[PDB]
């Protein structure tokens, strides 16, 4: 039983090798036999729901939101959200994180907490991913050979050219840098008669169900589909681009304009296809190169904001997982909030659905969750626009006010659904 060894192992078998569907159940059955207190961390509820079916026969308990006889299963974000709530930790001695490449703040924080527990000698851990931090190979092994081709990939709706895009009779997954860009690409495809499904973080649960059927031609998805999303596809079109949230001078979050993805992201996007060992010839068409410039990526600082507010024995604060710990301009403990503000901080993230950085600014200012005056009293440059006109909301006080938050985070108004959500928050609807 290697699982009792207080160590952290990175299971880095190539995409499609069977980490999720074959190795994970083998580990789980060994953990149950050795009577370990085990948690399985899936990146998304969709993937967690899939795991709940595969582990039907085993004593696995899916936690939507007894320790040695039952294995707990939850999302990365659910695990981190629980670490933030007021009681003592659940005290697992084996952590299994699947799709451990996920770079959203809750996943980064979870890896930091877990790796700290291992360094304390209190647990073992397995991080499953073909693309651990520092990977520089965008073209890893696959179950069947992949036809890789560099081509110009449309960044924009097109009315001519790019016949190879629509002169395809199979199923295509197209990775776009943003929801807004995906909306434009999807509309262009639909207009060419294609059946298109769009995926983003906010819509992933409901919309992914559509992809399990025969009747679609394109999936247009942001990077969220890098996290264990399974498609019956024969082609991936990759913009090779993403947006990067960047904190400027500790004062505002901008979404840096579409820039090259990391090698890990490129490998995971390409890794959607070539998964059938008896079906060669899946295509990966990519439009540009990769880059590693995540030193100013807001997610690792946001992860430190989360970890600074997870309370552990004797006032220890967890460090980031070492291979990704050099990427952050933050000192351990500097974002630690006192009890009620930490409560407000969590509320603004969970109930308010605000980005970590924005929730932190509001909470550390001593503002209570229900007090929305900060959404309207910001500096004039923070005015949020909507179809070239200042956005306005009706408040619960019966006032029509211009949306002008005291702190500006571009993620609250980067697409129509985000702006609609933030307007409802500013209006006091949740
Ligand atoms: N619903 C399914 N039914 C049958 N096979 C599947 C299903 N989903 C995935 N597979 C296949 O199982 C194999 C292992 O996949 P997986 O364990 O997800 O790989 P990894 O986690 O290492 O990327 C792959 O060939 C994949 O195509
Ligand atoms: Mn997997």
């Amino acid at each position: 039983s290697m699982l009792k060894k207080k160590q952290l192992t990175v299971l880095d078998l190539h995409p499609g090798a069977g980490k999720t569907r074959r190795v994970l159940p083998e580990i789980v059955r060994e953990a149950i036999k050795t009577r370990l207190r085990t948690v399985i961390l899936a990146p998304t509820r969709v993937v967690a729901a899939e795991m709940e079916e595969a582990l039907r026969g085993l004593p696995v308990r899916y936690m939507t939101t007894s320790g040695t006889e039952i294995v707990d299963l939850m999302c990365h974000a659910t695990f981190t959200s629980r670490l933030l709530q007021p009681i003592r930790v659940p005290n697992y001695n084996l952590y299994i994180m699947d799709e451990a490449h996920f770079t959203d703040p809750s996943s980064i924080a979870a890896r930091g907490y877990i790796s700290t527990r291992v360094e304390m000698g209190e647990a073992a851990a397995i991080f499953m991913t073909a693309t651990p931090p520092g990977t520089r190979d965008a073209f890893p092994d696959s179950n069947s050979p992949i036809m890789d081709t560099e081509v110009e990939v449309p960044e924009r709706a097109w009315s001519s050219g790019f016949d190879w895009v629509t002169d395809h009779s199979g199923k295509t997954v197209w990775f776009v840098p943003s929801v807004r860009n995906g909306n434009e690409i999807a509309a262009c495809l639909t207009k060419a008669g294609k059946r298109v499904i769009q995926l983003s973080r906010k819509t992933f649960e409901t919309e992914f169900q559509k992809t399990k059927h025969q009747e679609w031609d394109f999936v247009v998805t942001t990077d969220i589909s890098e996290m264990g999303a399974n498609f019956k596809a024969d082609r991936v079109i990759d913009s090779r681009r993403c947006l990067k949230p960047v904190i400027l001078d500790g004062e505002r979050v901008i979404l840096a304009g579409p820039m090259p993805v990391t090698h890990a992201s490129a490998a995971q996007r390409r890794g959607r296809i070539g998964r059938n060992p008896n079906k060669p010839g899946d295509e990966y068409l990519y439009g540009g190169g990769c880059a590693e410039t995540d030193e100013d990526h807001a997610h690792w600082l946001e992860a430190r904001m989360l970890l600074d507010n997870i309370y552990l024995q004797d006032g220890l604060i967890a460090s980031l997982y070492r291979p990704e710990a050099d990427k952050v301009a933050a000192i351990e403990g500097e974002f630690k909030l006192r009890t009620e503000q930490r409560k407000t901080f969590v509320e603004l993230m969970k109930r308010g659905d605000l980005p970590v950085w924005l929730a932190y600014q509001v909470a550390s200012a001593g503002i209570t969750y229900t007090d929305r005056r900060w959404c309207f009293d910001g500096t004039t440059n923070n005015t949020i626009m909507e179809d070239s006109v200042p956005a306005e909301v009706w408040t619960r006080h019966g006032e029509k006010r211009v949306l002008k938050p005291r702190w500006m985070d571009a993620r609250v108004c980067s697409d129509h659904a985000a702006l609609k959500s933030f307007k409802e928050f500013a209006a006091g609807k949740r």
